[PDB]
């Protein structure tokens, strides 16, 4: 199906835009830049858009797909199909920055695939929430962060509101991501996404960070991958009726 | 009225991206920057317009409603429903940024909501003036900002001048509000908004930061709330002036 | 004359987001930035072309009213009209900036108008070289870049060539007024533009700068009011003797 | 021929842009940043395109061109002349750069033009892989990147896909190149442009920095002239694939 390809297309640019920008973030402190990771993840959606938006719709988010299925704008059939395409393009964009990152990690590590420590390097593929964070209140930013990114995706793409200029869509969107990281991002990483997260964090696992990648944070892993479900159905829904009322 | 629900909808969204900035800026140092806080309240701003520029014209501020009023662009009778929807939605953002970053309040002041010393938050809601300015200072700068917003605003949507091209004004606007940051907003915070100011800080004293954050800075309280209804339409009253003549 | 408005309008707008982030820059670390500097007057223009680019054309700049001239695209008698309109209005935004920000240099100057030493302030409204640089180079300097910006303005303009759409070469001539600060204005701080040096720094010299705004840098003020001139002439020429060759 | 000029203009304006944004990185840390880098080569792109999109492509990158005529885009008679042109106006602008940054760089540098040390200014104008790096990683790298770059800017432009609205290309080009510097400039210095990187260099061995420019990092010289050869065209086959699949 041309939707899978599209969407494994532009996951993948999407993702090693994104975590190529929190590798620089975390690697050199010259180089990389907190507001670098909201460009780096913001504009590589503008580019993966450019990729699928006219033939899958370009999701690059199993959130968002799944809001749209359950609310009915896309056929339930193609769920499986979109979440697979880019979990698989996310996960190939996992191994790519580890692999021309592979001595930056290691000269800055040592060596030592470390997920905590003052030299850790899993949070370059995956979310871990910081010490002042409780899981339930992760839970509430994923869900209101992804809540806020479907409502704002339906206002810039609403051909009957007040939607982007056809053709710079890509724009708009990207800025949304851009800013949803620099107003919300430092709470939980705002994974926002599940095939962000939980692709490149079983990557993680397998390429020697053990398996602390899931247990860190009382379970982590599987919040980023239900919250932004729930989230990105409810920002949906309050825009769906915010519309016509 | 459609108009209600749009306003609440538009500053909702604009004041999430807006006051998740300036929490990032004080939070975190490496996560946080003033210019995120022009970013995240700028391109903020985009999104409502995206959401209600063509309901209700995404007013998002008092100071452009009374401004359009007074100088009879929009009928008198919708600015206590457009100011009544954005003083809803403002305060509702307030608390949505308080709940989202509750523990990352708590843990960076030990659990003291302070509104003075090194480890005070309550700057993050509303706007308090540095030391070295005045109050009466500070109602000349919120009144010249207010201005610039105003004349700028016109100019971007005069479809008789030389407007942003239909589609793109949500691009423009924003970048109107990021340099009004960039540019004028050391001296004051640049409010440039009652409905920006006034809900959160009333959320404050509700939340409890105590009194102080009305009394703080000689009463400063009310200046955020009608030096921009003088500088809005000042500012307009300037351009209009300005075109035909 | 209509024209006369138009660039008093949109030089006074530019002017004040310019010098306003310049400000910010000496003023505060925290709430300042080069960047900060690059945008402000960056998108400061992107501003006031909105307001006077159908009007005059918006020039805001003695050198490219002065270069169109010496090209036979503008008549010679709309020369002073222009260049006086953009004169008095970057006068009053300097005058708007020390007021605004008028207990800001105080505090941080203690009470003392300096041009030297470490708590200087004149640097907000004028140019001054740094130490590493000779005046010759600063002429060198100055020449070279408005020529970069004569030369980019016609290629973003250029309607029989590959020009921005229209409705947002606002946004393009900004970000070349931003990446011309980020690429090139360390050496001289980037003038290009006579209209923008001459006018606050004769304001200096009335506020209480004295009169060594004038003799700083061997006589330095002279050279971003003919250098500029110079410069926008020869790129607009390599421009059009690059088209139809 | 009009494409040698188109590509020599564009090749030299965005190389102006680009080389003078990595000289204030490397010669000011106030007025530097490395996304200052960032933007001043994505937006210089922006205005290189203006000057030659329409009348050459603007490539300004012989991996671009090689990567066209290889795909059988462009006919393999225009590969030399749209080299040279590159190539020349890529020297001129390390001319440019040089001349106008001379005494910057002399009193950075007390006079001596250095490759290595801390006060080399050898990287200002070519590209030099870190300490922490292999010359194959390196290889990979400027593969991927180009790779990353060719299809990425065929979506951009595909008109039969989902491109960016005719006459804004410039600014969503611009942004990937930017991107690709936030996300994975920090390995290799992301040259992705033989045009980019050899006519400099070269440029800096003939100024009086010698022949380590050459020898430096395993004679790191030609891989960037090959490496990004190889990475165009694969990332551009992998589009074409991608496309009608």
């Amino acid at each position: 199906v041309r939707e899978f390809l599209a969407e494994f297309m532009s996951t993948y640019v999407m993702m090693v835009f994104g975590l190529g920008s929190v590798a620089h973030m975390v690697l050199n402190k010259k180089y990389g830049s907190y507001l670098g990771v909201n460009l780096g993840f913001g504009f590589g959606v503008t580019m993966g858009v450019h990729v699928a938006g006219r033939i899958s719709g370009a999701h690059m988010n199993a959130a968002v797909t799944f809001a749209n299925c359950a609310l009915g704008r896309v056929p339930w059939r193609k769920f499986p199909v979109y979440v697979l395409g880019q979990f698989l393009g996310s996960f190939l964009a996992a191994a790519t920055i580890y692999s021309l990152f592979y001595t930056a990690i290691l000269h800055f590590s040592g060596g030592q695939l470390m997920v905590t420590g003052p030299v850790a390097t899993a949070g370059i593929f995956a979310t871990y929430l910081p010490d002042h964070m409780t899981l339930w209140r992760g839970f509430l930013n994923e869900a209101w962060l992804t809540g806020m990114l479907q409502l704002c995706l339906f206002a810039i793409t609403d051909q009957e509101n007040n939607p982007a200029l056809p053709g710079t869509e890509a724009l708009v969107i990207g800025i949304l991501v851009v800013i949803i990281g620099v107003s919300l991002g430092m709470n939980t990483g705002y994974a926002i996404n599940p095939s962000r997260d939980l692709p490149p964090r079983i990557f993680t696992f397998i390429a020697g960070w053990g398996k602390q990648v899931f247990s860190n944070g009382e379970n982590w892993w599987w919040v980023p991958v239900v919250a932004p479900l729930l989230g990105a159905y409810l920002g949906g829904i309050i825009y769906l009726v915010f519309i016509g009322s």
